[PDB]
């Protein structure tokens, strides 16, 4: 009832690219090892963290993301040798059960937070999931695991869920899914640079559609690297008071690792102290209850130290000029739709 | 009365993404250089009947394959790339290029079975031959060849007969018909003791169950063979066999990687010997055939040898009467076989000068 | 013998084979030793022209200079079963093993027999080939990296500054990888790229080395295949010399894969005998003729008969105007190049004193 | 009743479809877990073991290091082949590890009377492979392991009886010089032209374990239930009853079985649970028995589960291969004679 869950499994190992290559691919199954054996190290997992058993997801459970073609296209890739849905989305004949263990791990874990059976927990899977959308994997990403646990999560009971996306890329995937849809608040904080970092989607004035306005938050940086005051002045200013206003029911952590520092795609300055800081900030607005689901993040020494740090917040254990800039310019576009963003603007204003 | 070509450009789109340190053989230059050749000569467009290209329906394709083989196939077209295997690739553009292959092979086979054409030539790829039951290889994704025998036999065809001079053995097609007598599968192939790819068919692999005796193989031991040893092969083996079978309906998997210049097959058969070999099995069935494009990778050599045939479909120095020592033994050793499936063949076999 | 070219050779590297029956045959095969051997027999030149070398294969101690204790043991251990295969392309046979290892010693000693001066220069012709072998992996067809084994026998044997030119048709992800945060090491790379279209998709213009590497990692990555002669010629007038004078190396080995040559199946490209004798004279000028050249890629026994021989006649003292696409080649390395190598501003200036 | 399995030893596949697809597949391993599912047990009645991987100095007690390196390198390569018919990917080395480590679990267990018996559903087999080659679709010998584990555990005398429809060339190789295993070999056999063409009637041990190899080579193919259960009352359970072991292991395959591409034989579920039956008399149904093959998805799917349930509760030409033994055994074995005399 009070217990931090990590969900793993040791088959989303199996998902990897199908021979060595002149340039290796990031998305690997060494991520989960490393944080396996540093979370067993720190004795964090197994040990103070309970264990969830892992369940394949339904086709059913998918399909309230994702179409049924995209949900058959994935399955079928077991009997194919290897595929690429993109240049760099690859898939082997372990692929689509890792990818069915993923969302199936997030699935429960979101399930048993929201109804209680558990305090909070840290989904450690693999594939990612932010890039895929409605119909299209993409970016390393097969199915859309953050928004699976929303959906499972609004099933179970939950009328608002928040997803914070603190991966260095822009989850074009998540967005595309709740961009007319306004019972899910999505915030993606994450490098821009004009439109020309990947996936080169989340403009700060891509506020959500058709009834959906205001409840897409794009909290763009305009260059690397970006550290812990910018992220920290970020969620003071823009995350805290908009997700305060919008009163979630459950709270889920898109949780990519690419902007810690030494990662080589995301190329920013984040520290353990940064994402413990950003998991402890968010734990204020439902009382430490919520579901921690990892992305990217490709360095095996900075994932592993983040998301240690990550998992002892769960267990109860000034800005730069580029930073202002973002800020400052999200404000604009969101107080047409956050009123109570004023309070931030003034003192914001006060530099 | 006129002879059809099947063709669609469409089937120019299969191509192999990956970037390889070796160029796939199996390319769209292959039909490109065909159809040049085939326009500058005039016979098509032209000369032959260019039937209207369809693709072919799964409930067709299952009559030959799994319901699950067919699914992955069509699947490819949501990937940017995938392989069967290591060398059977697919692009977006491959499933329908493979129906339309299927697709032009199952109408060709229709209209020349009930007289709508008198035969027919399907310029198509991806080949066919190495499809089996379950899976694509062998740079096939369906097989075109039964695909059009079975669509034959469903328009009341009772015996087909499939011919398959590509230099590589059809394990596909055999895997299909192995227990099947109501087909008489045929084919000539480079084999070496199995140390040919694929490695299978050697002479004694005859058939199973119902079907023992309608697998004929004819395996040749080294790899340079020429016109004489065919046109000898044909001479004693396959028109005596095909003749006691009498078929309604005949099939040509009409590689030409057997052909002078193929990387391939670096045998040595010349247009002559392809032109003669149709003529002879133009005897069976009063010059109804559909030839089916399988292997063939040199462009100069499948240009030739398809015009060639497509010119004996169209009514149009010799060839060596004595075959090689290589050959001969290969015939002697199908003879021992399939004699005692095939006992019309004791007059041949008193070929003994 | 101070004076002589030699050739390395051991006719046990023509029994790394594949074994696995497939629809098409490998292009790395012995029959590229055999045909050279031959053409150079022909032509009087080994013997007896040139000077052998004894055959020695190199020791895991030595391999270790470049890659990992494990890489070295996953190669042996291939000596112990029937066939196997590192990548979908790069096979291995009971005999592989000591076939690269051969290929590695020849390199060494053909490496420290140069450099002492003991010879005056030399060829390797040896496989497997070399360049796609990383610290940690083979690929590409090669299993050791012969030209990195030979850069770093050479610095151990004295020399400070070592130059790789790798003219192989395919970029050399291997040796750059070795060398990305080297600058003891200069690596000079020409190859068919297409924006990354071509294997191995590496080495892009732009990848110049990493750390206090930057600037030594010199790609010239052609945007389209036929290359022929004169942009080669071009190339190595604008960018490969000027860099290599002021660099001013010790030692100089030739990646000499000919699998840009004329009749190539796998490059499609278009130099000829000539072109590969010119690039060989002019890389002389650097050095007095004191080179060593290691046989890469190379697949038309034809072409490469021909471009080995005219290449080692060179050894043993024997178009101007660019394709558009190849000026636009040389015109990007030039802006990148300038960073690290400023002298190449006088090229910069030659060069457009000439048009169009 | 324990079960040995695990879903890792179904990642050992050949590398791609091919012409000809291998017989040694991880279908093998589906179709009996589904069998055995349906009928639960198994799951249900049977004890489930946790899977270890076998460790080096446990596989050095049969295995050269020259082979036990080979065999975990493979794990680096794409894939590779021992021989022409044995093949290993990447994942082949810890699938052979856990068909290892399931079989020295069970034999320490079933020795040590943690449970009565046990059934390791393994792959890759392992009879073929011998002290120094993988071979024969084997990578590591499982039956061999397991004797010498159990023998590390105090069992001084260990009866290997294997009815695989092929000679285990690799367990009669390691236990050739050894008195304190006993090998019986039940194998199609055709004067030396079935594979692996060994196993010779007169191929007893050798020097010191003379008479401790029993090999019963077949005759022809079509060999039936009739013939099998003839020779385990007249060879078989005499030859062990005089050996009275501590431990017994049955190298269980199921190529013998009906409708086999392979064997060609006509064993049916009654002839495995009765010949396993007979084989409980000793040791009062204390038994580990080890899978290695049979390739006909639902013959070895129906003689598995016909094997596992005895566990729980539950001419011509075979009789001169039978006399041919016992003229070359009796020398060994005196207590023969009375087998013998009943022939008559
Ligand atoms: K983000
Ligand atoms: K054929
Ligand atoms: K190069
Ligand atoms: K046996
Ligand atoms: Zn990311
Ligand atoms: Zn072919
Ligand atoms: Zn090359
Ligand atoms: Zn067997």
């Amino acid at each position: 009832t009070s217990s931090t869950a990590v969900g793993f499994d040791e088959r989303m190992l199996l998902h990897s690219e199908f021979e060595v290559k002149a340039q290796p691919h990031p998305e690997r199954p060494d991520r989960l090892r490393a944080i396996a054996a540093s979370l067993a190290t720190a004795g964090v997992f197994p040990g103070r963290c309970l264990p969830i058993n892992a369940r394949e997801i339904t086709k059913q459970e998918l399909q309230m993301v994702h179409t049924s073609e995209h949900v058959d296209a994935v399955d079928t890739t077991s009997q194919l040798l290897y595929s690429y849905f993109t240049s760099d989305t690859y898939a082997n004949e372990y692929s689509a059960r890792a990818a069915r263990l993923a969302a199936g791990l997030c699935a429960d874990l979101a399930t048993d937070i929201f109804t209680g059976r558990v305090k909070n927990g840290f989904a450690l899977v693999r594939p990612p999931g932010h890039h895929a959308g409605v119909r299209h994997a993409m970016g390393f990403c097969l199915h859309n695991n953050a928004a699976v646990a929303a959906l499972v999560a609004q099933a179970a009971g939950a009328k608002k869920v928040l997803i914070v996306d603190w991966d260095v890329h822009h989850g074009n995937g998540t967005q595309e899914i709740f961009e007319q849809n306004k019972s899910v608040l999505y915030i993606s904080l994450h490098r821009h640079e004009g439109g020309n970092f990947y996936p080169g989607t989340g403009a700060a004035d891509e506020v959500g559609s058709n009834g959906g306005e205001g409840y897409c938050v794009n909290v763009p940086w305009s260059c690397g690297g970006v550290g812990d005051k910018d992220y920290i002045f970020a969620f003071q200013h823009v995350v805290l008071p908009i997700a305060s206003a919008f009163s979630p029911d459950f709270v889920i952590i898109s949780a990519g690792f690419d902007a810690a520092r030494g990662d080589p795609l995301g190329c920013c300055d984040v520290t353990p102290a940064g994402y413990s800081r950003m998991t402890q900030m968010l734990g204020d607005l439902c009382g430490g209850k919520m579901l921690v689901i990892l992305e990217g993040g490709y360095n095996l020494r900075s994932i592993s130290a983040s998301a240690t740090a990550v998992i002892k917040v769960l267990l109860g254990e000034t800005p730069s000029v580029a930073g202002l800039q973002t800020v400052l310019d999200v404000l604009n576009i969101q107080l047409e739709f956050w009123p109570s963003l004023a309070i931030s603007y003034s003192k914001l204003l006060s530099e």
